[PDB]
């Protein structure tokens, strides 16, 4: 069969769900600047070797409609795992429990499903974000700039506008392509003004994972629904911050998997090698496996590793 592609009312969204596949749920949940469409080589993988896998366009993106794109607010963790839970009681209404695979802000949106309703996550496979403890002094912003400086994406992101009127003259095709063939182990920087000049490039046999084709195809979606919905959720991270106090010192009590690509920038902030290797990821996920770091690979692993990804998923969920 070809992927199919559904609308499904769910928490005041009309969400766009792609699906492959007969048998047990697998949810994909993608981060940024990324769509359902990031999964596809999974989703063949996993749909082959029967589960149904399902990838959702999160709120904000793609052909999901309904989250208001001038009130960050709405993008907050809570309403986003929100959307997540609505949505598995609407398409897997006959599973107490599913798998998930996530990456980027999909695998925050993950932690927190997973420490918010563990009941109905059977075994979490995690790309790229570690569990973030809170850190009691300041937020992620906060932190990050005092880190690394004003130009620092996180903190270029705050301020509705700004980011969407740099990338406005650069078009959509030129700042995806940039982002997705990064692969330098420091954050991105968008210093005012300069568009994508702080960002280096990497030799062009690096980057052949990305065809055009695909390239286009975020393109073309990023062209039409704008960066504003994407871009919110890291506007809301202050917020989120404040939300999530209830949870300090939780653990998330799901069987967990956790894969990093060796140049992934989240894997380069400083302290979180120590955290993810030494114990304390362990001590906040108990259930964690050993953790799989890719050889070579950089920020989107699925896509540019999509065999040795989808391979990890099947094995990790045939444990189940």
């Amino acid at each position: 069969k070809k992927i199919e592609h559904k609308m499904v009312a769910v928490n005041g969204l009309n969400m766009h769900l792609a699906e492959l596949g007969e048998g047990p749920t697998i949810l994909f949940i993608h981060g940024f600047p990324e769509l359902w469409y990031s999964w596809r080589h999974q989703m063949v993988y996993l749909a082959e070797r029967g589960y149904r896998a399902v990838a959702p366009d999160l709120r904000g993106y793609g052909d999901t409609t309904g989250a208001p794109l001038n009130d960050p607010s709405k993008f907050s963790i809570l309403h986003l795992v929100g959307d997540v839970v609505a949505l598995l009681e609407a398409i897997a209404p006959n599973e107490e429990k599913v798998f998930v695979v996530a990456h980027d802000w999909g695998a925050l949106i993950a932690w927190h499903l997973c420490l918010f309703r563990p009941d109905k996550v059977k075994a979490l496979v995690n790309l790229s974000v570690h569990f973030s403890k809170r850190n009691p002094k300041m937020n992620v912003v906060e932190g990050l700039k005092a880190i690394y400086g004003e130009d620092h994406y996180i903190s270029r992101f705050q301020v509705p506008g700004e980011i969407e009127a740099e990338f406005a003259p650069i078009g959509a095709k030129s700042v995806l392509k940039k982002i997705l063939t990064y692969r330098d182990p420091a954050p991105f920087y968008f210093p005012k003004g300069k568009g994508l000049e702080a960002i280096p490039d990497a030799p062009v046999a690096l980057s052949s994972w990305l065809s055009e084709e695909e390239l286009d195809y975020y393109a073309n979606k990023f062209e039409q629904t704008g960066f504003t919905g994407a871009v919110n959720y890291y506007r809301a991270l202050p917020i989120n911050w404040e939300l999530t106090a209830p949870w300090t010192g939780a653990q998330v009590k799901v069987p967990t998997k956790f894969i990093v690509g060796e140049f992934d920038l989240v894997y380069h902030i400083p302290g979180a090698k120590e955290y993810i290797h030494n114990g304390g990821f362990k001590k906040d996920v108990p259930l964690l496996e050993e953790v799989v770091v890719l050889e070579g690979a950089a920020n989107f692993v699925s896509q540019e590793r999509p065999h040795e990804i989808s391979k990890h998923i099947y094995d990790f969920i045939q444990k189940f």
